[PDB]
């Protein structure tokens, strides 16, 4: 019924009905006209024929190493070069955000409410023929069909670019801060009201929790000392709530920020690891200020692992998964001169392509031992067993499973990938072509152009029919890897830009707190600035193991 | 104890201890160095000997009436010149913000803790031998003192600018929609989770209260029919909770956005005038659009009042307090290739410095009646005994009282003018002249330049001693008003550039938002765009009643 059904609006145009069978394209400051802001200006044509296609950008980022260790070598030069990433990545973020999963208008709802995620395309009207709008048969093929046709795991597929376990936990730990999917809501509400890199996972979302998880001396969070290791403390003895089954005993049920914490030993890793560097930072602060109580330590430590955090994300992980031979970095400075939001809103359709779940192998390999699924979940006792040392040395070594390229998901986790399809039908997702057209790439014009093979083309070719209905989420999953790459053209394009808005956006890069003031002085300044994944593992883990995102 | 509570640092550099008896300055790009920041750089003696004072610019925005009614009408110059006061208003404000009254060092809890006021200038720190820092003795002045002396009024003060009661109004019902204390928590907490025009005052700050608001057919707001005037419903048709003493009738207890409107027919006034705007914008709506649902019509109306208030607030109301003979411009695109933030978080100072009470007349004048304080609080009668358009006409000639030059505190609130006082001190608030610091202006260097008399002047001499004791709340209602102004330099400075963060910081001042889609089409941006108090009267008001917020 809505004339907005077949989203013609082209190059962010916004539809509006003005009748119930005619509409209107709003093509204000796009750099298009027309009635479906497809007939571009002139300045527009000149831009369109000056800047290269992402993979043409991606082609020269991942070649010509030893110019870019020539670049690498020179601030200036690198400090520029970052300067232009940095900006060339931000016109495509809707900030202040936008849409959502119940507002496909922009509504002050939409823009108020902090329990939604936000949305980079308004959902398709609930009044249209069909889940894509117009396109398609009335309802989409089954999801279980999908699920087992093209992304379940036959045999493991390594990744090629030699992600680690290390990685992968990271990846789970790190952005398990802000997607934080409040289910008794629905699949488009959030628990994460910072929506971005708080620490909450670390500290708690509420103050209620974090005093709970405070020491209230030297600024601490609460720990116990197992043998001679330290350790989150206890539900028992905090009273915070977490979610284990029933059947763990109560001396295993480890209390950190993230309530989910305990589903994994390699979530628990890094809780446990962060939770060292707060309470190290807190006796280098305390060292400086011996004049600070218990509050300041706290809040400045705090500030000083928001910090690190963004620092290592950048630096080391990011870095890494961007098969990038230029270096990365970590810079507020670089947008005091732009034009840039302080603020960031997270996405729903972040969350959807972060659910990287081929990532994971078949069994957990921690030195001697070879876990199953069954064996490692909500096993604490794994972590006390091995030690810190022991897994960092183990998930280093261990590598991680292909992303894209389709058939990496494992089957243990096979009802996940399913709901990651069906929630966002439920969500009413826009297809596959209309978020590749948001985000500035070209439309596949056929299944096999996507994976670049032809098995799970025509697989999907019988399912889909037309490829302008093709789902986002089962597609990069599916989608033709990069040369030797754990990700296609679409994961990267959109993840980027959100990422980049999470880690940029935060308060901490604002001009008025980037200075050495914020983080007690010159010795937390530096704390953030020489930050990295192997700093954090060799301050914080007994023996300073070797650590790295990739397979040595 | 601290060895900042001298506040040391100068030019906006913060100031951080680096033991128990020693500090350290941040200068950070403040433009200064040296130990205090005082020693500027080349660059900076440049900005500094090529600046004119706030009173030098004020002379030339209100003088040379000939010149400025040439800029006036070419629309080049005129938002040529608008653009540069949108710019040179906007590096005075932290944003995001920082300090809160509980930090007085920046901190995750202060930035993401949306129950606090900001603050512009840190707390004094408890442990202070001073309520200013050193300076001045162990305790100030009685409040019932200075209260008495300097602020009550003797005989009324009109002011020389022609405010009148419309004004008043306008400006208790438009800033009581982020200035909202919870007096629960403290004067340092907000219920304005908001904090700026979101029109809560007209919707409600919660969804369960917008609800039981609305009518849920065409978009519109629940009122009832009374003579044959539109009013707002009442508490038993919506169930919404209200303020009001258990002596009101159950059929004059009306309910509207903000749960104090109720106290004030003034207030009421507004909040029916604004009621009606709003179901009037559905009218044209529904017209526009016959294929849009409740939902949506209520939304845009909502966007196309808020744009209509911000639109009338700079334009006529601000326009009018400035005495500026330049026309100011609400025009959201003279922002977009300039760096701005857009979010706002609402300061303490800010909510201190707009207690004009001295705008209250010692009796309210409708038609051939005069009532007092007690008559007219709470008495929603006198709304419908006269009506709107009597209280728009009568309002429109009662002159309002000057609120600086001293002495013009109506006593029926005397207790809230002490209040401020005593709050100011429970919040900790740093001194006149650091205020004056702060935002650029030379401190006073005598109760004689601060007041330009000598009455008053020596009054508080003999009660604070050193000028650099003086409050910042007292000074701003005793101060040496401009020129047959309602406002001396201090208020105006303050005032200005946080009710530009209020004003432009709104989102749908966003380049994103700022288009006629978001507001159903060019109609609905028209509404905005030609929005006046006059228009708004006019529209809503029965038999357009003439309306400014001048005597005539
Ligand atoms: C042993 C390892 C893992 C297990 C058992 C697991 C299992 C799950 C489950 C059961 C959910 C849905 C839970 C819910 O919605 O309440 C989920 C969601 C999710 N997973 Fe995993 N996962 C694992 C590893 C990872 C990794 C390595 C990543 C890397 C990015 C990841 C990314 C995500 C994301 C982004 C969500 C959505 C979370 C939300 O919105 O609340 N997971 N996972
Ligand atoms: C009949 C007229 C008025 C009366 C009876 C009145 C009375 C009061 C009272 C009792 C309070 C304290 C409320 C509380 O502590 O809970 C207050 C606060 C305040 N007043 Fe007024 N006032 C009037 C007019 C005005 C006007 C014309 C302005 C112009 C700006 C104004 C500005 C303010 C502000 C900004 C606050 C702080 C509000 C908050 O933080 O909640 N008032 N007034
Ligand atoms: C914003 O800050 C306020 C001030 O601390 C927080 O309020 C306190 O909450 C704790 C329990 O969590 C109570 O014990 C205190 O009495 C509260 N303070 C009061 C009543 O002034 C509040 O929790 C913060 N808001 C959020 C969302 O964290
Ligand atoms: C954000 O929006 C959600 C979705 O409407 C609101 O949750 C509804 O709130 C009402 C109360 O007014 C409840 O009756 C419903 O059960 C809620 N629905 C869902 C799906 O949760 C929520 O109140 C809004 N948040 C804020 C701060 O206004
Ligand atoms: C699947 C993902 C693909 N890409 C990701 N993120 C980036 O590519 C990306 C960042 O996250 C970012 C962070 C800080 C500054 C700049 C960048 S980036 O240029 O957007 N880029 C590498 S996540
Ligand atoms: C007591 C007050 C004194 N001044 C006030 N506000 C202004 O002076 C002011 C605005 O509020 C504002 C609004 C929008 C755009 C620009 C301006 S302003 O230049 O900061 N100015 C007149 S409030
Ligand atoms: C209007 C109510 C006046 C408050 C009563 C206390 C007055 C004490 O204050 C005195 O009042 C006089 C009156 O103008 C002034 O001449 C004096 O300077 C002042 O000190
Ligand atoms: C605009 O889109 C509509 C609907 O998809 C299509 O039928 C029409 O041909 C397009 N018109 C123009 C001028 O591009
Ligand atoms: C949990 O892990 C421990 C590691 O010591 C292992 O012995 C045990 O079998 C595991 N429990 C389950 C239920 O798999
Ligand atoms: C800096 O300020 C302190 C505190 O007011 C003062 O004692 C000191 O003399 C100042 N130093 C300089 C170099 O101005
Ligand atoms: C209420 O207002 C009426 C006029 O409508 C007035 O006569 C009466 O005195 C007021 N009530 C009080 C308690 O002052």
């Amino acid at each position: 019924a809505n004339p907005c059904c077949s989203n013609p609006c082209q190059n962010r145009g916004e539809c509006m009905s003005t009748g119930f069978d005619q509409y209107k394209c709003d093509c204000t400051r796009t750099g298009f006209y027309g009635e479906n802001c497809t007939t571009p200006e002139f300045l527009t044509r000149i831009k369109l024929l000056l800047k290269p296609t992402p993979n043409t950008v991606h082609y020269i980022l991942t070649h010509f190493k030893g110019v870019w260790n020539i670049v690498n070598n020179i601030p200036f030069l690198r400090s520029l070069i970052m300067k232009y990433v940095l900006t060339s990545r931000s016109y495509l973020i809707d900030s202040p955000p936008t849409y959502n999963v119940h507002y496909g208008y922009k509504s002050w709802e939409a823009f108020s409410n902090l329990s939604y995620y936000t949305r980079a395309l308004p959902p398709v009207a609930d009044d249209c023929p069909t889940p894509m709008g117009v396109k398609g048969n009335k309802e989409l093929p089954d999801s279980k069909e999908v699920l087992e046709k093209v992304l379940l795991r036959r045999e493991f597929i390594p990744d090629p670019q030699g992600s680690n376990m290390m990685f992968a936990f990271f990846a789970q730990h790190f952005t398990h801060q802000f997607f934080k999917t409040d289910h008794k809501r629905g699949p488009g509400f959030t628990r994460g009201l910072g929506h971005g890199v708080d620490l909450n996972h670390i500290y708690g979302e509420t103050l209620d929790r974090q005093h709970k998880l405070r020491l209230f001396k030297d600024g601490k969070l609460k720990y116990q000392v197992i043998g001679g290791e330290v350790y989150p403390p206890t539900v028992k003895d905090t009273q915070v709530e977490m979610i284990y089954p029933p059947h763990i005993p109560e001396n295993l049920q480890f209390a950190v920020g993230q309530e989910v914490f305990g589903l994994v030993p390699g979530l628990m890793m890094y809780a446990t690891i962060w939770l060292r560097e707060h309470n190290r930072v807190c006796d280098i602060l305390k060292q400086e200020h011996p004049e600070w109580g218990d509050e300041q330590l706290f809040q400045t430590s705090r500030l000083i692992l928001i910090g690190e955090t963004i620092k290592i994300v950048i630096e080391d992980y990011v870095q890494h998964l961007s098969g990038y031979h230029f270096k990365l970095k970590f810079d507020p400075e670089l947008l005091f001169n732009q034009q840039f939001q302080y603020q960031n809103r997270i996405a729903s359709e972040f969350n959807t392509l972060y659910h990287w779940h081929p990532l994971l192998p078949d069994t957990f390999n921690i030195e001697d031992q070879e876990y199953s699924f069954k064996q490692f979940l909500y096993n604490n006792s794994i972590l006390l067993e091995h030690g810190l040392t022991q897994f960092v040395e183990s998930f280093t070594r261990q590598i991680a499973g292909r992303v894209a390229g389709g058939r990496n998901v494992p089957i243990a986790v096979q009802a996940v990938a399913k709901a990651s399809i069906d929630q966002s039908r439920e969500m009413k997702y826009q297809s596959l072509n209309e978020y590749r057209k948001r985000f500035s790439l070209k439309p596949y014009t056929s299944f096999e152009e996507l994976t670049g093979e032809k098995e799970m083309a025509a697989e999907l070719k019988a399912l889909y029919s037309d490829i302008d209905v093709m789902e986002l989420y089962p597609a990069l999953l599916v989608e033709k890897p990069r040369p030797d790459a754990i990700f296609g053209e679409t994961m990267v394009e959109l993840g980027a830009p959100f990422s980049l808005k999470g880690l940029m956006g935060n308060p901490i890069c604002s001009p008025q707190y980037w200075k050495p003031s914020t983080f007690g002085g010159e010795v937390g300044f530096k704390i953030i600035n020489t930050a990295s994944i192997q700093s954090l593992i060799c301050n914080n883990v007994k023996g300073c193991p070797f650590t790295s995102f990739n397979v040595q």
